[PDB]
């Protein structure tokens, strides 16, 4: 297998992997939808007890097994079905993640203008309802130039009444997505890249942009209200279950657990990489980045509330287009809006593409370790993955493609990834054993995990994942894009898409049971024991059939 | 490879293969849409000059190459891309052919009743507009019990305004299609069947049913008008180009040319089977069956026109549901309608399933000869093909699935199959050579083809195929289900589906050119010469680069 270069394996380079589109785009709107302040406590809790333990576990598993997202379960075939699952989950992300980058690309095409299109009204897409503060509603107040440009000048949402009538893909977004998938193909057709300019620029540009945004927000008039709202904890929202689900999903998106990216990345690392320090640094940097991003978001929200004289909770939307409304307007206030807008759009395109490459690599590395034919047909396989994503994403660039994008973001990567990571934790801590995992970590790095890590991997994280799965399944809420209630059939289609990845585990356990020849004992042994230890099936020496294995702790 | 049993290889068994759903369902409505009488001349002409020559050519090619639908082009790689094409074309058929059988299955569920649901009004699905002759419009007159039961009680077309709002799949049609695909899987998971009861009953039941229908129609009052209309030739319709396209498509559907069924069937035949006599008998029996089916259809049309006092051209629809309106009502007139209806529905289910098995075999035999992995994973591969068809066909059992079914029947199997068979004829008669084909036929059967067959394979059939392709592309007409004009985007989607199979040829020639290593000369030689004769590329002895090859005649 290949190995990453010294540039990306540096101690000060992991921060480059810490940045992701979820922390720049998804975390802002998730926190705004959850109120702000009431979302940081569940986020930090799931990071310290669930996110970081699963992060370390996936890193160690990928470093040990030296396999992709699916084959990494060579120690227990009965859980191999979850691998493909997360792969499909990653594929689901490609159905919408690539759609967002192209959006920023269109903004790039709107960035080379003296007068920015999101500054004032009077353009073609601007409806008569467009309101310019320099020159109406307490529900969402979508009558701002930045919102009119995003909904009518980019997505053309005014030409669609709902998800039932999506329309036709806009030619602008069509060409943008074509350029995006072409770059994605030409940046991955030669396998992994030891060192690249793309991963190098994503380590300094995002932090600089966030610092500039913070310095601008702390000086904007009226941002004090947003700052105070961000530092206010609403316990009645903590009593609700949606906040915890959103925090878990955001943690899994930011850290990458549940997509196969971590295992694929660790499969090409060295046999002595200290994943403990890497996990600590990643968690800390991600928490700090999320905190400062939420602070800047609430500062911009307070500024817009002061400028438009609208309430903070009703000044902008709570969907996937929030960062395309708040961030641009602030750039309009800074001197030289053109240069800052260009820099911000280039940063978005960079982090967006770096995330798509990481996610697509997880799909390929896994499917090639499954089928060695695809290992040699990389350029043809890459094309298939990218081209399939481009097509199945043509749905999200239609006049009403934002609805399908939100549906995929809510259901395709909702309870499915939670169930996947729960099955992974169960298969690693119970079926495989915490003792064997600790011995592997010791023989790889030189030290055994403490009581805390093992108790989290075996008891804390699985229990919390089961809890969030239960509250996601039972306490379900209908999807609404802040104004439009999705019809019941849309929710049924979303649940079916989620089940498409969820039921991959029992389907595989059924297949692994029928394909295996022998009695029930032999079938169960071949399904729960590692391949290289299959000889122990002949000697009738199975650890999982002993009480000491499940009581290892 | 396997060999067919003596029961299906008998001289009096080829008639069993002569019967098909196209001659029982598609030919009736195609002839009714084209007027009747003006359609038999183009049909017979395309059968005698285009249909039978291509039939014999495909039979001989499949018997010689001993390969599937795609690999049969081992003599010329540059045309291998057409193989997959026709395979996909066959797959396109599976998107709607399986939907029709299930319909008859529902009729079977409606056949075990004393009072047939298509006899009178008063039921739940029957709208207030239902008219019973025993107890309105000159456009289509869809107010008959048999039409109300088909459009509202089976397809539920009243719950859909157009193709834009298809709706949700009916649970009745859902279970019917599930049973159909289950039977299709359990009847093909063990490869080809040397002898089967299904292919045995399809050789006597269809002819008996057609004879009974003829005897009933010749005695029905008012059928004389339909008989006279069927024996009337409208030359102004022959001047039009749509009649010729419909005749060519019906010939290709009845004979199987353009789907890979003939090549796959001949691949398992013996090395001495006289495909000349088989082609003659098949063409004759198919022509006689089409003639008698059209005669019975026009007799029933005249009877219904006399009973309802409506014009013959406006008494029924011109879509895929004509045979579900004309044939049932006649059964209502015969004594013991229950038994005859059950027999007719069982015959339809039989011929319908026999055609789906033949078409699916063409897809599998071909894809397995392409990839020997799928040869061993037959039950898993079969499942994939059948399951994919079942899903992609869920679209045609929706409230407005008849529109998508008609779109697929018109575009997915329209100009695409014409271009495919044209490319096949060009690759066999010009690139491969008529002389080599004649030598192969001589060494297989013992006699060389006459001047007529070679002139048809080289000059007549390719010219007529080019002509019908030109008149299909230039002289295009918008699709209408006899009342509803399909929107332009529907026609664009149909043309895109057709191009999906059409452009598979240049895509493959491009791939075969890039993958081949060497200069332009070596690439062209490896792309136009047979694999086993690739050594001739080294000796620089290429027949296609000689004037005598293209002037073989
Ligand atoms: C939403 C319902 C889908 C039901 C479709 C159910 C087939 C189940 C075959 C199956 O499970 O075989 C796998 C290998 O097959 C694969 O690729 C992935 C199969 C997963 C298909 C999901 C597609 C979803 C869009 C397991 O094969 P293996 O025995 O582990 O290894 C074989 C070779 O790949 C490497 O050894
Ligand atoms: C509607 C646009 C599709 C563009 C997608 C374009 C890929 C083109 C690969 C290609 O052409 O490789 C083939 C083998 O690949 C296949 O299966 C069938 C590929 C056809 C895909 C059509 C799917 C349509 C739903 C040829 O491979 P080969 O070199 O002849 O043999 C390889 C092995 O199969 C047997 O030797
Ligand atoms: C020693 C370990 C270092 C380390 C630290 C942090 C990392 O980041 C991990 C995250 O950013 C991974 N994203 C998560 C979101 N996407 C998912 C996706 C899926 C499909 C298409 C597009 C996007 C994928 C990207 C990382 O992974 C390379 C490695
Ligand atoms: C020596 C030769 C004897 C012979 C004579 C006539 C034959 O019939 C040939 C035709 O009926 C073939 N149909 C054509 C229509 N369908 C297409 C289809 C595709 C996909 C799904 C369902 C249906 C496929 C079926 C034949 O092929 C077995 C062999
Ligand atoms: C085709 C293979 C790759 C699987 C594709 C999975 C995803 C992309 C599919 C599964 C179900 C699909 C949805 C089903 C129905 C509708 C309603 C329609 O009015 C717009 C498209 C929309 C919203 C589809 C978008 C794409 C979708 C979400
Ligand atoms: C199976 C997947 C991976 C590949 C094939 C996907 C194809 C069949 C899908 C993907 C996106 C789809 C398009 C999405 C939206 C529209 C706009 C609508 O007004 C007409 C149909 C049209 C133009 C669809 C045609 C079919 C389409 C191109
Ligand atoms: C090969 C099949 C399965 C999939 C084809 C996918 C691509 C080629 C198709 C699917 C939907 C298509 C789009 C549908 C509608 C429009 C709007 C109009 O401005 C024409 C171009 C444009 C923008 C089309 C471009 C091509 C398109 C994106
Ligand atoms: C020789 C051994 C390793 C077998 C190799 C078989 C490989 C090449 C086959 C078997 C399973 C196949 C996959 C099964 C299903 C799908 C989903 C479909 O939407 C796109 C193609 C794709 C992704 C196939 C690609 C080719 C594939 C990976
Ligand atoms: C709509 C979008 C997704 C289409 C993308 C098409 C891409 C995948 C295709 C189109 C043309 C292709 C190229 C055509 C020819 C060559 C030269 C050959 O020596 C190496 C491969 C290479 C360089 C191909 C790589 C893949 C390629 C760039
Ligand atoms: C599911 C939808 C998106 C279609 C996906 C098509 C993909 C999976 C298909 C299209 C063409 C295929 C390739 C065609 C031929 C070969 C050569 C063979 O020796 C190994 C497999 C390989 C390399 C195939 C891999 C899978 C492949 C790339
Ligand atoms: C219910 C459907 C839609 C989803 C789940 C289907 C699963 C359970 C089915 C579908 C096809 C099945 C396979 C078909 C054939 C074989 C070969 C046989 O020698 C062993 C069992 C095995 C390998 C089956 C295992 C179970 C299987 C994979
Ligand atoms: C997914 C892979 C297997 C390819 C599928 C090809 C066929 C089945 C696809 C290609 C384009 C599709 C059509 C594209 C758009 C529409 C309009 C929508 O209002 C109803 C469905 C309908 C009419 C689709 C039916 C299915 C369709 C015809
Ligand atoms: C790629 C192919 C072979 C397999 C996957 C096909 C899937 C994605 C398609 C095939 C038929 C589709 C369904 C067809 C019609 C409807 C009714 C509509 O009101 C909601 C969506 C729904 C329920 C679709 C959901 C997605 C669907 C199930
Ligand atoms: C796995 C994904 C990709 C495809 C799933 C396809 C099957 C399982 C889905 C697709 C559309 C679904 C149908 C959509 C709507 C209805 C109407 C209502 O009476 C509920 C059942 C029924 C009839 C569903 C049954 C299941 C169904 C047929
Ligand atoms: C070892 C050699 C022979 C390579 C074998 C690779 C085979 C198993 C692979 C390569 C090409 C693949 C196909 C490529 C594309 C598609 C279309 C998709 O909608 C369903 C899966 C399907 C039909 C794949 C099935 C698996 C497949 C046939
Ligand atoms: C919705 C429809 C299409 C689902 C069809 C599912 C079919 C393909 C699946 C479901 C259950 C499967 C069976 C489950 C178990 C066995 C026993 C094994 O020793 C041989 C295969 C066999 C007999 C499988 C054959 C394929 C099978 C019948
Ligand atoms: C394109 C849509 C309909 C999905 C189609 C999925 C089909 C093509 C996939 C699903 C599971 C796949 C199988 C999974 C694993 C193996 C074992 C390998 O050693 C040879 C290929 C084989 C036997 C694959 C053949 C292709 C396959 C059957
Ligand atoms: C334009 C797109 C959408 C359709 C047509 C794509 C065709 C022309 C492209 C897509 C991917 C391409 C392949 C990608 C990579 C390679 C490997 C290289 O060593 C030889 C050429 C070859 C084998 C290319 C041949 C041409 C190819 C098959």
């Amino acid at each position: 297998r290949e190995t990453w270069g010294k540039k990306i394996d540096f101690l000060l380079s992991v921060v480059g992997f810490a940045v992701d589109l979820a922390n720049v785009w998804r975390f802002p709107y998730l926190c705004y939808k959850n109120g702000g302040g009431a979302f940081l406590i569940p986020y930090t809790l799931f990071l310290i007890i669930a996110g970081m333990p699963l992060f370390y576990m996936e890193l160690a598993l990928g470093q040990y097994n030296r396999e992709g997202a699916a084959t990494v379960w060579k120690i227990c075939p009965f859980f191999k079905g979850v691998g493909y699952a997360v792969i499909l989950i990653a594929l689901y992300v490609g159905f919408y993640y690539n759609v967002i980058i192209a959006w920023s690309l269109y903004y790039l095409f709107s960035s080379f203008t003296l007068n920015l299109p999101w500054t004032d009204c009077g353009h073609t897409w601007n409806s008569p309802n467009c309101t310019d503060p320099k020159l109406t509603k307490y529900s969402k107040y979508k009558f701002t130039p930045a919102a009119e440009f995003y909904e009518r000048g980019v997505l053309h949402l005014h030409e669609s009444s709902g998800i039932h009538d999506i329309g036709l893909p806009q030619w602008q977004l069509l060409l943008c997505l074509m350029v995006v998938v072409i770059v994605l193909y030409f940046s991955l057709w030669k396998g992994v890249k030891t060192s690249g300019k793309v991963v190098w620029i994503t380590a300094t540009l995002p932090y600089f942009v966030l610092f500039v945004l913070l310095v601008h927000g702390v000086t904007l008039p009226g941002a004090s209200n947003g700052i105070n709202a961000y530092l206010h904890i609403d316990f009645y929202r903590l009593k609700e279950a949606t906040v915890w689900i959103d925090a878990a999903t955001q943690i899994f998106f930011s850290l990458g657990a549940g997509f196969g990216v971590l295992i694929a990345f660790a499969s090409y690392n060295k046999f002595d990489n200290n994943c403990y320090r890497d996990a600590l640094l990643t968690s800390s940097i991600n928490c700090i980045t999320s905190f400062v991003s939420g602070f800047a978001i609430f500062s911009i929200l307070g500024y817009m509330a002061h400028e438009h004289k609208v309430n903070i909770e009703d000044v902008a939307t709570e969907g996937a287009g929030l960062v395309f409304i708040l961030y641009p307007e602030a750039i309009s206030t800074l001197s030289g809006s053109t240069f800052w807008a260009v820099v911000f759009f280039v940063m978005l395109l960079a982090l967006g593409l770096d995330s798509s490459m990481g996610g697509m690599e997880a799909v390929i590395t896994g499917l090639a370790d499954d089928f060695q034919v695809l290992k040699r047909h990389r350029k043809l396989f890459t094309f298939g993955v990218t081209f399939s994503t481009f097509l199945l994403a043509l749905f999200c660039i239609t006049k009403g493609g934002i609805y399908v994008l939100t549906l995929l973001d809510t259901f395709a990567a909702g309870t499915s990834i939670l169930f996947a990571v729960l099955m992974e934790a169960i298969g690693v801590s119970w079926f495989y054993g915490v003792d064997r995992f600790s011995n592997d970590i010791q023989q790889m790095m030189g030290f055994r995990p403490g009581l805390y890590w093992r108790l989290c991997w075996k008891f804390v994280s699985p229990a919390f994942l089961l809890f969030v799965v239960v509250v996601s399944i039972i306490n379900f809420k209908p999807l609404t894009y802040d104004d439009y209630i999705f019809p019941p059939w849309a929710n049924w289609v979303g649940w079916g898409i989620a089940l498409s990845s969820m039921v991959l585990v029992p389907i595989y356990v059924i297949y692994k049971f029928l394909s295996t020849q022998g009695s029930l004992w032999e079938r169960l042994a071949y399904g729960i024991t590692p391949e290289n230890e299959h000889h122990l099936v002949a000697q009738r020496d199975i650890r999982q059939f002993q009480l000491q294995h499940w009581l290892a702790i």
